[PDB]
């Protein structure tokens, strides 16, 4: 049902981020530990729910997923400058969730409640370059659940995303990530339709003037996403590639181009089975267990990956043992099914 998309893409966006901020900023992660922290998650047979209730605090990536969503529930509709004011507000009651050094000046500028254009604090960062990172991305999966049409998840994905990242390195991520968990809504089961779709509308995307500007910025690649999306069509096909040779080939970093790609690329990867991954596990405890696996940025990569696996497999693959552990879980839920009653109905 699409009830149970909603449900599994949000969840499997807290999922992400409470089992993957677990593992933040190492870069290496045994597979085995990973395995070890879910595997302590569930309680014995015979006993529903989680062996740690709510024991797996949430981050950033969360708060400013369910601020992003509340603004979308409140407003039936993206609305630039409730969700602006929501995220400053936000930040505000709860600072301590790991938020990106940078992006705090944006929040505290748009406390302020003359703050005429709520775009301009995003504009100034980086002397006026705008971020990069994939704090646009790692909460935008709700501007797919409320928006049904690739035009409007790219413009409000876009929108939303500029009000922290004016850089198209950081929003074109954003709009990735949202065409993403649109694809897998819709089931799309075949991992090079899935690829060729996405690739169509980023090399549209990147050949934007002001996108080859920004990229420009950083180094000789004027398309990082979709050579990236070229590069996972190429990964996908052999039969062993080392976790090495993926964080080389995609990243695995704070930039959204280091972790939007990995994320799509996790998600394509563990559709199929894992001879290292026990076979008990259900396809959407895989992509997570993987995507943590590679390290680096691992909550944001896994709350991505999640999102994007939970609209694709649904509230079945999300486990009690997994979802009750996370900080929060019930909440995630209502807003899941909130959303749901607002824009989709059936
Ligand atoms: N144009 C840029 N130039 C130089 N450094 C940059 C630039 N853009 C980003 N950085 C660096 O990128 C950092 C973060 O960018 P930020 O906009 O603050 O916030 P986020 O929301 O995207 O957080 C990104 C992830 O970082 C945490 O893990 C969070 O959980 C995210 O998962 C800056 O402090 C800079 O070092
Ligand atoms: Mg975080
Ligand atoms: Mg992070």
């Amino acid at each position: 049902s699409s009830l149970s998309r909603f449900r599994g893409c949000l969840a499997g966006a807290l999922l992400g981020d409470c089992v993957g901020s677990f593992y933040e900023a190492h870069d290496t992660v045994d597979l085995t530990s990973v395995l070890r922290h879910v595997q302590s998650l569930e309680p014995d047979p015979g006993t529903p729910g989680s062996e740690r209730t709510e024991a797996l605090y949430y981050t950033d990536d969360t708060a400013m997923a369910r601020a992003l969503v509340q603004s979308l529930l409140a407003k039936e509709a993206f609305d630039e400058v409730d969700m602006a004011h929501r995220f400053a507000q936000e930040y505000k009651k709860d600072p301590d969730r790991g938020y990106g050094a940078g992006v705090v000046t944006v929040f505290k500028k748009l406390l302020n409640p003359k703050c005429r254009d709520v775009f301009e604090p995003a504009r100034a960062q980086f002397n006026g370059k705008g971020s990069y990172g994939n704090g646009g991305a790692m909460r935008v999966a709700g501007i797919s659940l409320a928006y049904s049409s690739v035009q409007d998840v790219q413009k409000f994905a876009r929108l939303s995303a500029q009000l922290t990242h004016a850089s198209s390195l950081g929003y074109n991520g954003a709009i990735l990530q949202a065409l993403a968990v649109h694809l897998a809504l819709q089931g799309e089961s075949s991992s090079e339709h899935f690829l060729k779709q996405l690739l169509g509308h980023m090399e549209d995307l990147e050949g934007d003037a002001q996108s080859v500007l920004d990229a420009r910025e950083l180094g000789m690649e004027e398309r990082p996403y979709s050579s990236r999306l070229k590069k996972i069509g190429e990964l996908l096909d052999q039969a062993s590639v080392t976790r090495e040779e993926v964080v080389s080939e995609l990243g695995n970093g704070i930039a959204a181009f280091e972790s939007v790609p990995t994320a799509i690329y996790c998600f394509l990867r563990c559709m199929e089975p894992d001879p290292e991954i026990p076979s008990a596990f259900n396809s959407l405890q895989r992509t997570l267990i993987y995507s943590i696996s590679l390290g680096g940025d691992t909550d944001t990569i896994a709350t991505m990956a999640g999102a994007i696996a939970g609209a694709y497999y649904g509230m079945d693959q999300v486990p009690e043992s997994w979802q009750q552990s996370c900080e929060g879980y019930e909440e995630t839920d209502i807003l899941a099914q909130s959303l749901h009653r607002v824009f989709q109905k059936s």
